[PDB]
């Protein structure tokens, strides 16, 4: 699996432009870690009835991940600065990856999966992913939810493993792998 950066590639830039706009819900071109964390805890974790240890763990991983791309409490971030912090984040993540250090996306994924299956298999139902796709808004369609489960190497119960999603995410967000292309269907270019 690919480890080199492709930050100058217009396809990588467009992918995170889509996600920035998605985070810029009010359309003014600025986002804050304050909004992101609110979305994580007050909107996603509260709705899923996660435990305080689980909510704190999820919020800790979200804070770390977006501080990794230069966000911070009280700071308004516009897309050029977001994009430049994403080069730094992806470079950090590939370095930790190449040393078998837990990546920030690995740690966030563990925290998300721990909500749906509690502590155990670390696998999620489509019903459970559809729920996540709608709550987080990253994939509010019940149709797009279906295509990701068809794109991923699933297991024998028709359930998705955070091991699988983490591998797909390192391709989909960091290095632009074509078998990571399609991870979120046509819902994220
Ligand atoms: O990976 C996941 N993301 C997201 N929820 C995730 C969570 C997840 C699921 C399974 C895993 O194994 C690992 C993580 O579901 O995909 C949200 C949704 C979200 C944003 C803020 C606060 C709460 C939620 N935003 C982005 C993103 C990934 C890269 C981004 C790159 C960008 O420029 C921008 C956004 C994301
Ligand atoms: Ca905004």
């Amino acid at each position: 699996v690919k480890l080199k950066t492709d930050f100058d590639n217009p396809r990588w830039i467009k992918r995170h432009k889509h996600m920035f706009d998605f985070l810029d819900i009010n359309g003014n071109g600025k986002i804050t870690l304050d909004e992101i964390v609110s979305k994580a805890s007050d909107d996603i974790c509260a709705k899923l009835e996660a435990t305080p240890e689980q909510t704190k763990r999820h919020q800790v991983c979200v804070e770390a991940f977006f501080r990794g791309c230069g966000m911070e409490y009280g700071k308004e971030i516009a897309f050029p600065q977001f994009l430049d912090g994403w080069k730094q984040l992806a470079t950090s993540e590939l370095k930790k990856w190449a040393r078998n250090e837990p990546t920030l996306i690995r740690e966030w994924g563990d925290a998300v999966f721990d909500i749906f299956d509690k502590d155990g298999s670390g696998t999620i139902t489509l019903d459970e992913w559809k729920a996540y796709g709608k709550i987080s808004g990253i994939s509010p369609s019940q149709e797009d939810c279906e295509a990701t489960f068809r794109h991923c190497d699933l297991d024998n119960a028709g359930d998705l493993d955070v091991d699988e999603m983490t591998r797909q995410h390192l391709g989909f967000w960091y290095t632009l792998d074509p078998e990571a292309d399609g991870l979120y269907g046509n819902g994220v270019p």
